[PDB]
């Protein structure tokens, strides 16, 4: 009291993305510090990578509480399918997905340009994560996103990242040759994040407003 946040089997990635095995951590109160195991099992259910992961762990050492803000409600994506799930993130024998993320896919045999924006009027700096899906092959690319030749652009006043998916056969991990590469940014108060993609975007539905700052950290 104030108690630590013990992640148990969950990694910081699993917690923030909302790996379904980490559902116990969907809403957490203020903590004194964060306790993570040396090699947590529950991280990226759909396999992949997380850019600047150590730097995110260092930022979390100075955060003592988050408030999840619904920055991009799933219903806003009216021209895309948002129900996308995988057996890699299965819940009760059914395909599912990261709780805080949205897999945008083709709807009615079309993937029109996906655009979304959020103005940080939350009252504090906000951590936002998004992903890029790197399929296993061109057949997978066309099935999910209609065509080969796509991009994912994310921008703020301090960020300009415009990614191209890498289509490549890979050894199966968690039943998948595809990979999802996640990145993060800190959106300043009153700044706007803009998302634009012609395919392969794993959009956040939530952002994490930094509600309490303080020293102690991550064990
Ligand atoms: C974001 O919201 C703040 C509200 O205080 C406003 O000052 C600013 O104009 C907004 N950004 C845009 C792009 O409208």
């Amino acid at each position: 009291g104030i108690p630590p946040l013990e992640l148990g089997d969950c990694s910081i990635a699993g917690w923030l993305l909302g790996n379904p095995e980490c559902d116990r951590l969907l809403s957490v109160p203020e903590w004194s510090y964060i306790m993570e195991k040396e090699n947590p099992r529950d991280g990226l259910c759909y396999p992949g990578s997380f850019n600047d992961y150590e730097e995110l762990k260092h930022l979390l050492s100075s955060v003592k509480h988050f408030e999840k803000v619904k920055i991009l409600p799933k219903d806003r994506w009216t021209q895309h399918t948002t129900t996308g799930g995988s057996r890699a993130c299965a819940v009760s024998g059914n395909p599912s997905f990261f709780r805080n993320m949205v897999w945008l896919t083709e709807k009615g045999s079309n993937y029109p340009v996906a655009k979304g924006s959020y103005n940080n009027t939350s009252g504090e700096q906000m951590l936002i994560i998004w992903g890029v899906h790197h399929p296993n092959d061109e057949t997978e690319q066309r099935t999910l996103y209609q065509n080969v030749g796509t991009y994912v652009s994310v921008g703020t006043s301090t960020l300009n990242k415009r990614s191209t998916p890498e289509i490549a056969t890979r050894p199966k991990v968690n039943g998948q040759g595809g990979r999802m590469e996640f990145s993060w940014t800190l959106l300043d108060m009153w700044d706007t994040i803009n998302f634009e993609s012609t395919g392969n975007l794993i959009a956040p539905e939530y952002g994490f407003k930094i509600s309490k700052r303080g020293s102690s950290g991550i064990m």
